[PDB]
């Protein structure tokens, strides 16, 4: 019996025993959900910290009690590998000998057994992040990803992980002609408002997920808030020095001049200053990619 089938075991026989349904435990669905509780009880899932502080919580139990002789702790050799994926860097400036791959296969083999939903469906979304149309593989990832957005579009300030999610819902509006632009405001406005601070991973998330929102905006012909969103993400690149980030910057720019103030002049400026950025620190096929880029929006 593995450590998701004990602690499973225990808390489903203990909220049994006080002969309450997943519906009572769970409330509002805002710190667990019937079908989150339901993984954990089948042993499917391991609980995260913050679930079970709250299943204990609700059971009025103890951390402790929920526990028993069974140990949840993660080790600090996983959130370093984990940070070393999100700040993996492009092809043209490797860092030492492993790929991404490698680093994913070696989490599961060292982790898998003691990592709980959350941080699963965190990795699944990092291994497909470079190419989320090559991902559309599971009704059980849909499933996992639905609850746990819902819980995110609660919150005021984000987690790391709640940028992840963010991410890959801004990827399921990829494409998509009808779609809520109420929540996707609501969910742009709250991007907007997290904190930059000295976590570097949490502001490569937070960058991607600024991408992310601008490229949707060129998509949907809405440019409110647009200079905001560059602006942010000038921001975090100043803040955490991530500087071959910022010619797509310029880029977003030049877009902006472009296909909202129409100001073709601008907008090959912006394209330059990319180009000039990208040269000077030789990076060259951005740079060529750039030209390109140019070329292609008719500023040639």
């Amino acid at each position: 019996m593995n450590l998701k089938d004990s602690i499973g075991l225990r808390i489903k026989t203990e909220r049994e025993r006080q002969q309450m349904s997943r519906e009572v435990l769970c409330l509002d669905g805002a710190e667990l959900t019937v079908r989150q509780l339901i993984r954990i009880e089948k042993g499917e899932s391991l609980p995260s910290l913050d679930r079970l502080s709250y299943i204990a919580k609700r059971l009025g139990k103890s951390m402790t009690e929920l526990l028993d002789q069974d140990n949840i702790t993660i080790p600090d050799e996983y959130y370093e590998m984990k940070n070393r994926l999100i700040k993996f860097p492009t092809y043209r400036n490797p860092d030492r000998i492993k790929s991404k791959l490698t680093l994913i296969e070696e989490v599961y083999e060292k982790f898998f057994d003691i990592l709980p939903e959350e941080e699963l469906l965190t990795l699944d979304i990092l291994e497909n992040i470079l190419s989320f149309t090559s991902w559309e593989e599971s009704p059980k990832v849909e499933e996992i990803y639905e609850d746990l957005f819902e819980q995110v579009k609660r919150k005021r300030k984000f987690s790391t992980n709640d940028l992840l999610v963010i991410d890959y819902y801004f990827f399921h509006l990829y494409g998509r002609k009808q779609y809520d632009k109420k929540l996707f405001e609501r969910i742009i406005k709250r991007v907007l408002n997290q904190e930059i601070w000295t976590d570097d991973v949490y502001n490569i998330v937070l960058f991607n997920d600024l991408m992310a929102i601008a490229a949707l905006k060129i998509f949907h012909n809405s440019f409110s808030d647009f200079l905001t969103v560059v602006d942010k993400a000038l921001a975090v690149i100043e803040k955490s020095q991530l500087y071959s980030y910022k010619p797509s910057v310029f880029v977003l720019k030049a877009k902006y001049e472009l296909l909202h103030k129409e100001n073709k002049k601008e907008a090959a400026e912006n394209y330059d200053k990319a180009i000039v950025f990208a040269s000077v620190l030789e990076d060259s096929v951005l740079e060529e990619s750039i030209k390109a880029g140019k070329l292609a929006d008719g500023l040639g």
